[PDB]
């Protein structure tokens, strides 16, 4: 792909984070803490899952960023509407305002309803995410495998401003403590 020139500098929004997340001082890394991280509750925080949004809102144009997923066993990445549900249980689907992929139990899947199996020969250590607002496209790239395409959502109905979306995943196994990191430009 030749999307790298639409690179945007993403930072995480502490106020949206699940109360167990630890966001680095530079707002570029997030990991799940061992306990509640001593913050007040608010209506923005994801309650049920270890999720957080980027601070940036996109309503036009082309945007690209990269995320490091090294040594994680589970995670979700992509974009979502600014108006997505924060409290209770929900599925990641375009009907609920999410355009995402994930790793779970040694398989990669796109967050369609129902979910779509992905075909990845080289497990990625860094993921590129491209959004074309006007075209209604969200695409995912395998930076470890020379930028190969992972998945394209097309005919997207965003229906609002978009925010970068992250889920560090649970850590019941002891094998998923590693952070998500926003990679430098
Ligand atoms: C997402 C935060 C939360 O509700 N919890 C409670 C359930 C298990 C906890 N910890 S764990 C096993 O290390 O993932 C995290």
């Amino acid at each position: 792909h030749h999307h790298h020139h639409h690179m945007v500098h993403i930072t995480l929004d502490r106020n949206t984070a699940n109360s167990w997340l630890i966001i680095s001082k530079d707002r570029r890394q997030v990991r799940m803490g061992d306990t509640h991280q001593n913050v007040s509750d608010n209506k923005e925080r994801f309650s049920n899952y270890p999720m957080v949004l980027g601070a940036q809102r996109f309503s036009s144009g082309k945007m690209y960023w990269e995320v490091d997923v090294t040594q994680k066993e589970a995670w979700d990445l992509g974009v979502c509407r600014d108006s997505v549900q924060r409290k209770g249980q929900f599925s990641l689907s375009p009907e609920n305002g999410f355009w995402t992929i994930w790793l779970w139990q040694d398989s990669y899947e796109a967050g369609t309803s129902p979910q779509t199996t992905l075909h990845i020969q080289v497990p990625p250590c860094q993921i590129g995410i491209f959004v074309d607002y006007e075209a209604g496209v969200v695409s995912f790239y395998n930076i470890t495998d020379h930028g190969s395409l992972i998945y394209t959502f097309s005919e997207c109905v965003f229906a609002g401003p978009l925010r970068p979306f992250f889920n560090v995943g649970f850590n019941y196994s002891g094998g998923n403590a590693a952070p998500l990191k926003l990679c430098p430009l």
